[PDB]
């Protein structure tokens, strides 16, 4: 009985079930207090001041309630080997690489983990307090949403999960009797400190463990207090848990934005887009349009749930409360909605500070008055010229979604929103063409199983050499990808499913000389005009051997000057042809016997097509 130990709350309150979860880990980890979060603004006030007493965050002068944290350098990012699911048999997991080595997930058996967990979590919250987080995916009252419930030894996670997150008292009144998922996280450092403690940022790199166990209903994490890695709810719920889930359940958990884009006709559609981490998700999400007369809003810039429901739509709700997003590059010019969002309310790790209390990262893109100098990310005094960043490549910006000027007036709609169209894409500095239609629902399957993309800061991969990305995915699938490819394709044999058009798009083709042929950002309007017309049943297509593209002139390219047009949309035999063997190659390699017949057939047709040129 740990009733005595309760600073805020009651355990006679809670429902059985998390009764006997706060007290069985109260048991292992030896918390010193046990807080149970209510959610308020005041809880969130204070502890954010408590943080800020004991130098864990620093408030940030030039705005309304915003703060910085700096970590230990060592916790900056995911860490994709360190981050494992345990079921049964590996296979459930991932494919068996022929190879050896997979790349579509990392499995742990049950015994390994048990030994590991009993290496970690005994004794880990000695001196600290437990916070016990009510949390829901997904708004108020959606049949989608999903209820959990965090114990971390982190203010910093509390602090976060608030805003990333709907969390408080109304989710544990809410929960009831009902299922939740049981999410366990400790920094792992103990009171006393066995080893010194790093920028006052609890961590211990060396036992640094994710782990899921989706036949047990649990996320056990260890040693890292940053985001992917300690807010539990996002990656590791919403995603890998909640892939198997959907997998199990007949819908969807996507590494997908959703957006609602409106034309100069009064027509709205949405539509949904996987991009890999740091690839536009969050940009394209809240874009500010440059074709007059065109509006986009944002629903979320991360992660979609998807629902076919009775009629046959594809359904949408963003599960996440706010914005987890990359900070470098961010600028009025670039992202203007992100910039209004995160003027009050935020908080920032792993930033730059200015002498006024501002922020400041690569790319901002914001001359500094005479005078006003800056500190880095590493606490030191940091000039414009300088080797390394003055902020950390994978900072981030954590702030509330409500906050979005350009935030859907149905983001919160417990039904969703329909998904008309279903976007691909990544970083391809050759070969592959601004945008590109999907021949058929497995053509498009086929192009999401194929995608590639350069390695970015999201986690520990390092250079910008090509990736293989599925579905933007790889990071984050909760079960077998040739499964999660079979779960795709079975959506045509679905009754009534109305299946979005899907696209494919390359922001990032380079020329000769390593510049963008394309623009982007704002002018990627010009790109989701054309998608808009094409759902429409619009003329605007010419049929190539990977899809269709926008026919001569089908595109506004209006005030964007001589744009290199047949460099930009130039589709190469040879290129397509290393391309082709490359995606069989890594397919028979990485998905083996779980490879489905259909995709497999995609790429003899690509193929195919191709030898035809
Ligand atoms: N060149 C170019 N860069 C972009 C574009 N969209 C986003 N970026 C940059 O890519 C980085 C990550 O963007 P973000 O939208 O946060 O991607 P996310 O992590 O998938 O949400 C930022 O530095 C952006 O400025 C684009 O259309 N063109
Ligand atoms: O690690 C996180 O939580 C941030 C994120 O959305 C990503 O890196 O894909
Ligand atoms: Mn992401
Ligand atoms: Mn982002
Ligand atoms: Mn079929
Ligand atoms: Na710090």
């Amino acid at each position: 009985d740990f009733s005595a130990k309760v600073i805020q709350g009651s355990l006679d309150s809670l429902p059985q079930e998390v009764r006997k979860f706060v007290e069985g880990n109260a048991q292992l980890c030896q918390p010193e207090y046990i807080h149970i979060c209510d959610g308020s603004e005041e809880e969130y006030g204070r502890l954010l001041a408590h943080m800020q007493e004991e130098g864990v965050i620093r408030k940030l002068k030039k705005y309304d309630n915003c703060w910085l944290a700096l970590t230990d350098p060592r916790d900056v990012a995911r860490i994709e080997s360190k981050t494992v699911i345990i079921t049964q048999e590996q296979r459930d997991t991932v494919p068996i690489p022929k190879s050896g080595q997979s790349q579509l997930g990392r499995w742990m058996s049950e015994e390994d983990f048990e030994k590991a967990f009993n290496a970690r979590f005994p004794g880990c919250m000695k001196g600290r307090t437990m916070y016990v987080i009510p949390f829901s995916m997904g708004p108020l009252g959606s049949p989608l949403a999903k209820i959990g419930i965090e114990l971390t030894d982190s203010p910093y996670v509390v602090a976060s999960m608030r805003i990333m997150t709907r969390m408080g008292t109304s989710v544990l009144e809410a929960l009831g009797d009902g299922e939740f998922i049981k999410c366990l996280h400790s920094v792992g450092c103990p009171l006393p400190l066995k080893k010194p403690l790093v920028n006052n940022w609890a961590c211990n790199p060396e036992l640094t463990l994710i782990a899921h166990l989706p036949d047990r209903r649990e996320i056990i994490s260890f040693g890292s207090g940053y985001g992917g890695n300690s807010l539990l709810g996002k990656k590791c719920f919403a995603l890998r848990i909640a892939s198997r889930l959907a997998k199990e359940e007949g819908w969807l958990a996507e590494h997908m934005l959703i957006l609602g884009i409106t034309n100069p006709e009064g027509k709205k559609k949405y539509l949904a887009a996987a991009f890999p981490s740091a690839c536009g998700k969050t940009n394209l999400a809240m874009m500010n349009p440059t074709l007059p007369g065109w509006k986009v809003e944002c629903v979320g810039d991360d992660i979609a749930w998807m629902k076919f429901d009775a009629q046959g739509n594809l359904r949408a709700i963003n599960p996440e409360n706010g914005f987890f997003g990359v900070a470098p590059g961010t600028s009025v010019k670039t992202n203007p909605n992100a910039i209004k969002t995160i003027q009050k309310n935020t908080i920032f790790t792993n930033v730059a500070e200015t002498s006024d209390g501002g922020v400041y990262w690569e790319g901002i893109d914001e001359p500094l008055a005479p005078g006003v100098t800056i500190t880095s990310w590493k606490n030191k005094e940091w000039r414009p010229q300088d080797e390394e960043p003055c902020a950390h490549p994978n900072s981030r910006f954590c702030t509330p979604a409500s906050q979005c000027p350009i935030i859907d007036p149905a983001w919160e709609s417990p039904e969703g929103v329909p998904i008309e169209g279903i976007i691909f894409g990544g970083r391809r500095p050759a070969g592959v063409p601004l945008v590109y239609e999907a021949l058929s629902w497995q053509h498009g399957v086929f192009v999401g199983a194929a995608m590639r993309s350069e390695a970015t800061a999201a986690a520990e991969h390092k250079g910008k050499v090509i990736m293989h990305d599925p579905f933007a995915m790889r990071p984050f699938f909760g079960y077998n990808f040739g499964k999660y490819l079979a779960h795709w394709l079975s959506m045509a044999h679905r009754p009534a499913a109305k299946l979005p058009k899907i696209f494919h798009v390359n922001w990032f083709r380079k020329d000769k000389n390593g510049k963008f042929l394309w623009p982007g950002f704002g002018e990627n309007s010009r790109v989701l005009e054309w998608m808009f017309g094409r759902i429409e049943g619009e003329d605007s297509a010419k049929l190539t051997p990977i899809g269709y593209v926008p026919k001569e002139d089908a595109l506004n390219l209006k005030g964007l000057g001589d744009v290199n047009v047949e460099e930009l949309f130039g589709i190469s035999k040879e290129f397509w042809e290393k391309e082709v063997e490359e995606i069989d190659k890594y397919l028979e390699d990485q998905v083996n016997a779980d490879l489905p017949y259909e995709i497999e057939r995609e790429l003899r047709a690509l193929k195919q097509r191709i030898s035809q040129m």
